[PDB]
């Protein structure tokens, strides 16, 4: 992409202009912060649309878009983006690559699934505190979570009124439309935004090694978590659901998971995939049909690791301990977030901010992510087709009643 | 109906598991919070619909559903309403059944009508606060009556449109619709979240005898105001517009006043009650046929009343005091619930939660009330009932223009 | 019009009563709060109405109604109002009519443009605080220009959708109906606020002289401003552009001058400035049949300079700086609320508190602006007009490609 070719560029010109700048003389923290500035205003404008477009994206998916097979498919793909998010959490605390009460952390994350107040769910989050008596206290903070659960329950109750919600629906598309051309706006500034963080980035930091290890391990992480992702659990799922050899499955598919490594998109990759699996391992077309397209948005399980890891890398790297609930907030952002980086055109960005909102972390990290993504997003994108033509496979075996 | 039975089956095994754990030893703080939990869950999925169901409410009633008998009709309802719901108050405050600047509050509850900014209205009320330099300062609590008097005026400016307004109109019925879908789910997860409430009630109180005196002279004191309201205040202003005997007037409603205490129904009641006033005391079936089934969704003088009263004994049990405006909001959010516990299906325990939130109370105490609402929502439907009635007189009577 | 002749004699009512109670003898200071109060009202009931007029308004604009003269005129009338309120910002600082860190209120400026949060926008604006450590907190305030920006766009998109958002553009058209039959309701209020607003200024004042001495400089500063405006950069403006003698240009036009101090309406000057172009300046009707009526609505250069003047005139007698972002949301708020004062009916009040709102300003001084309203209104409307005229002669001049 045009974009994706800008974004790098940007990096680049960043990068470059970073050193230039930090070998140049002691930069004036004013000066750094106006370098940083430009990348701050990409940040506010995404974040802003956070709010609209969980609302907007809910409510069409969840009543616009809803048989066996296809709660066999999408138990599938909801099961293992959490497998990939959980796994991606476990592996980014044990790795650890950065370097600077539990009952009441999950008691404040199933307080914050239901907010007393949708307004304040929107820009506050409730915490308890200690004074030894316990307290209830606002922080500042969008309650993610409470807002979605709000939202799937709208948008299915919708659902369950058929036509007779039909203007609510188109309503609710229309603003999904025009929060969309936003996305797409914002992101056309993205490559500069993303130039000047780097840039201000670079200059900030006191230790360029301490932070390309840190960036480096981060990197290490997210290929170990994608290699047992796609290479054991995946797999392991298919031989324990079929009983069938995995090594002769990935037979028939590694066209397609060379095709995912090269293109780097999943949608390039669709129609290798449908020969792949109707041709090799000769799955009936009906249920590659439904489930191959269908997975090639909303299955992301290596989509979801990145995201966890990358949520608990900034975090670490920003000398912060994620609680319990933190990191339980983590698992299920992560998990959504994978699911509308890849159903939202060009909001990749935006679901790492929301993944960042969601357990209130400094966003201006984000740089270093957009920096090494062009490497790792080749290697997600294969994990995250291997996943959706495995289940096409787990699907056809347990579709056997037919 | 399921749900009764299921509530108080719940207040039992809530009840019984309350005393067990209460007599069995003295319960570590976090195992009551947690035994109570599921019911703080409630009380959140609950307070989280107040906002979208004024509003959704609103709109669809002024001006979805907008003659002399009509004003005369409601103007009678709303009359009596709040006629009840004050009685309530001076009943309460009197006999006071609970146990642990004026001009401001006055001028803080009309500031708080018209708020500044709606967004603020739906999490934040003015205050009034003494440096003997006064100010206004925020404070946390939705502003009920502010947002409800925006949405009035917002609802009867859409009336004024009529047809004009027609999209808007239906976008409001389909918001309602759901926002309903949603208070019957929630309210099947009630009798589970009341049992947990409860339990941990029974737990933490330090004398039973205490709570089941202040509970019982609250049960004395909202069956005081139903006779005075029931008994005086409504056959009274029958006698004072009709000139009738009003001991005939009960004579023909008699079997609907029986009908009403043993179906706990007003809807149930509603044929008898057809039959007793055009058979009985010979009222035209027109004044009947439009007061009759209208005043069975608006016209509840006895769940106002019973709603005023439970609101300020919530504040009695917990120390609170009442200034002169939290009062005043008590009468009119009194009045308004009452309209809606009877318009709106299974909004009930919303419509409490809706007063409590208007006046900021602590909501758990609202586990008392629904252990003893079934043996007063037999007594109250009665009042309910009767009110209609004489209504159906004063507007008969009232309508010999005719 | 009679709301005009009664918010004058409203002034007058206000004005002796409080000069009777004034001199009458010194009034307790909770009974001037008394006297005041309902003017208060006023102004809660405005401010509650600029949300959903800027999120309506800017909607319906934007979208509903969106060729080279078009651009022509659009760029006139928008370059000529910034100027005027620049001008106004300029000489209300200079002449300084009121007796009672730099970048970061840039850089805040710039932040709010872009706010994290559309909610928190709604009554929250971000601010840099110094601890010599820098932080962003948040500060009381709906963030105006943040919100206008988010709906400019929002609202630029949905135009850009074309049809396919007729629904949403239809929902916003309604909304702004009703938003607009309320801003009505509530200035048939407005003499009797204003009334009860002058009645306590009067009482309250320690010195009659100084106020009037600093409203007499308050006006001094608005004729300097609509001089300048109207007789040097309006003209010069057209000379520069046209070449042509603008000496010339006043002699056709000056039949509508004449006509717009009398009329202090644009809309009723309106038949007669399509004469004075059409038959004097002999203009192409096409050119003029575009850009007359158009900039009877949008182009309100000394409406934008005295609002600008204005609320610099409030600040500076409520003994408050305005830092250079201040000074930058008022040339801005009063550019957008010229147009609105000017394309929204009796909004004139409505916008002069967005503008105070925008700067966080004390609103009860709008006051004195409404009692010497009425004489700046018919000179306000003059250079209101002769803006419209040049631009007529700008946009046929630029127009020759034709
Ligand atoms: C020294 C430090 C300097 C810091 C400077 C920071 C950048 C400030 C300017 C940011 C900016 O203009 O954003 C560019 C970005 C991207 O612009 P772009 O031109 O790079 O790419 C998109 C191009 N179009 C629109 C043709 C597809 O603007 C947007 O996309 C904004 C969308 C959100 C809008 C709502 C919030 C902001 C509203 C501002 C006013 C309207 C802007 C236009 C909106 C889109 C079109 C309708
Ligand atoms: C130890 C302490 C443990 C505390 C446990 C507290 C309870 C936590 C779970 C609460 C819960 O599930 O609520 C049950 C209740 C009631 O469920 P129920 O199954 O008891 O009764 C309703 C059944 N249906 C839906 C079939 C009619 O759920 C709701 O009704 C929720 C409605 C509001 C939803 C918006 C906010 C919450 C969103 C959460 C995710 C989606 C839930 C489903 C929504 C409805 C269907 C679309
Ligand atoms: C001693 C100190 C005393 C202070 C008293 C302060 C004034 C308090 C009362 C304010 C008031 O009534 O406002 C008058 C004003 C003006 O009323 P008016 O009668 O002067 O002029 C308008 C007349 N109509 C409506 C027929 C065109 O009311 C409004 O216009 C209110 C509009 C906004 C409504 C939303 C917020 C307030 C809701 C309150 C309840 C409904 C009111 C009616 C709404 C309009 C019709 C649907
Ligand atoms: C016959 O085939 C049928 C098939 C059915 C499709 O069903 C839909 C079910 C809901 C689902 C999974 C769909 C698309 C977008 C999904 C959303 C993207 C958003 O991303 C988030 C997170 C990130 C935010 C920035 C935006 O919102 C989520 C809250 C939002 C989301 C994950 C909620 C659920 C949505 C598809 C059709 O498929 C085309
Ligand atoms: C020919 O017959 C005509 C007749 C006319 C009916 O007119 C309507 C007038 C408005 C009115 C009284 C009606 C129904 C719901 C009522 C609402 C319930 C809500 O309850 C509240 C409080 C509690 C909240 C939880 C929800 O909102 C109020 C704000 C809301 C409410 C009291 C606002 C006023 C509404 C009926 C038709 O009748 C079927
Ligand atoms: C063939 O002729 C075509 C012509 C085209 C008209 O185009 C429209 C372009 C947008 C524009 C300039 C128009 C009307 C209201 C204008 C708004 C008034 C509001 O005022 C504010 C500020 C004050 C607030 C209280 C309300 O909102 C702004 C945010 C809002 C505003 C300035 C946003 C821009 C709007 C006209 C038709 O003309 C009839
Ligand atoms: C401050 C901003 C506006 C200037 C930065 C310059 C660069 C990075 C940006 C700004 C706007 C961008 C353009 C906006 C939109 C499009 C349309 C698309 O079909 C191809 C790319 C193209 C043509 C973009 C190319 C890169 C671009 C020129
Ligand atoms: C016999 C074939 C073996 C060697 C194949 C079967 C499946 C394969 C894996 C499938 C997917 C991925 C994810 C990718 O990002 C890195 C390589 C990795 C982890 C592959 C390594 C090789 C592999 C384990
Ligand atoms: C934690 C929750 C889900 C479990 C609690 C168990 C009990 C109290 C609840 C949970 C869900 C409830 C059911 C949900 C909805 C309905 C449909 C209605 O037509 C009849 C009652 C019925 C069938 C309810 C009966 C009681 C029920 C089984
Ligand atoms: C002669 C008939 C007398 C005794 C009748 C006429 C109306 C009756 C009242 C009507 C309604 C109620 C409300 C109910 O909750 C308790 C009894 C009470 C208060 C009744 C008591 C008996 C009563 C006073
Ligand atoms: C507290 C308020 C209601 C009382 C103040 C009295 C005066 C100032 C106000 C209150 C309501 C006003 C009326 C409301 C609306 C209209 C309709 C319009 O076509 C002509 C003027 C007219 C008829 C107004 C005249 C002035 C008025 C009588
Ligand atoms: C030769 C004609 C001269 C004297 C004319 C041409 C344009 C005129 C100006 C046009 C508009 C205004 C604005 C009005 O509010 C005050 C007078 C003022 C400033 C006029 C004064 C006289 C003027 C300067
Ligand atoms: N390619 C896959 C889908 C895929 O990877 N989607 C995706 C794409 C971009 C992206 O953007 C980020 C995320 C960050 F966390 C970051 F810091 C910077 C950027 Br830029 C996030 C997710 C397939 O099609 O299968
Ligand atoms: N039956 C009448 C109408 C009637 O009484 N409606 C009604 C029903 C339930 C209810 O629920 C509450 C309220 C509480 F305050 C509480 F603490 C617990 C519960 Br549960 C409130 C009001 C008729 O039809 O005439
Ligand atoms: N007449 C012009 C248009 C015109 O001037 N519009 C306008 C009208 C009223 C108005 O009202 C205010 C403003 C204040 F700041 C104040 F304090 C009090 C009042 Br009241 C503001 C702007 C034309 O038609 O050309």
């Amino acid at each position: 992409n045009l974009l994706l070719t800008l974004t790098v560029f940007g990096v680049i010109l960043g990068a470059v202009c970073g050193g230039l700048l930090r070998l140049a003389s002691p930069i004036h923290p004013d000066v750094v912060m106006l370098i940083a500035f430009p990348g701050d205003i990409l940040m506010r404008m995404l974040k802003m649309l956070i709010l609209p477009l969980i609302i907007s994206s809910l409510i069409t998916g969840l009543s616009g878009l809803d048989g066996r097979l296809g709660t066999r498919a999408m138990v599938y793909y909801m099961s293992t983006t959490i497998i990939a998010a959980v796994l991606g959490v476990i592996l980014v605390l044990a790795i650890h690559p950065g370097n600077p009460s539990s009952l009441d952390a999950f008691l404040d994350l199933i307080r914050n699934l239901f907010p007393e107040n949708l307004v304040q769910a929107c820009f506050q989050q409730i915490q308890t505190v200690t004074k030894i008596k316990k307290g209830l206290e606002f922080k500042d903070g969008m309650n993610v979570l409470g807002l979605i659960g709000f939202f799937i329950a709208f948008g299915i109750a919708m659902g369950k009124m058929g036509d007779q919600a039909k203007l609510m629906v188109d309503f609710f598309n229309i603003l999904n439309e025009i929060v969309m051309k936003l996305v797409i706006m914002i992101m056309w500034y993205s490559p500069l935004g993303i130039a000047c963080l780097i840039c201000g980035k670079i200059i900030a930091i006191k230790d360029l090694e301490v932070v390309a290890r840190q960036l480096g391990m981060y990197m290490v992480t997210v290929i170990i978590g994608l290699i047992i992702h796609g290479g054991i659990f995946l797999p392991l799922i298919y031989f324990v659901v079929t009983r069938k050899n995995p090594f002769s499955f990935f037979a028939g598919i590694f066209q397609a998971w060379i095709t995912a490594l090269g293109t780097a998109s999943s949608a390039g990759t669709l129609p290798v995939t449908f020969r792949c699996l109707e041709e090799n391992l000769g799955i009936d077309k009906r249920v590659t049909r439904f489930v191959l397209p269908v997975g090639a948005t909303i299955n992301m399980d290596g989509t979801a690791l990145y995201e966890a890891v990358a949520a608990i890398f900034i975090a670490q790297m920003n000398g912060v301990v994620l609680d319990g609930g933190q990191i339980v907030t983590v698992s299920l952002t992560a998990t959504l977030a994978s699911v509308g980086a890849a159903s939202i055109p060009s909001a990749g960005l935006v679901t790492m901010l929301l993944i960042l909102t969601a357990v209130g972390l400094p966003t201006e990290d984000i740089s270093l992510l957009v920096a090494v993504d062009w490497l790792l997003d080749r290697m997600r994108t294969s994990v995250n087709v291997v996943g959706d033509s495995f289940g096409a496979g787990i699907v056809y075996h347990l579709s056997k009643s037919e």
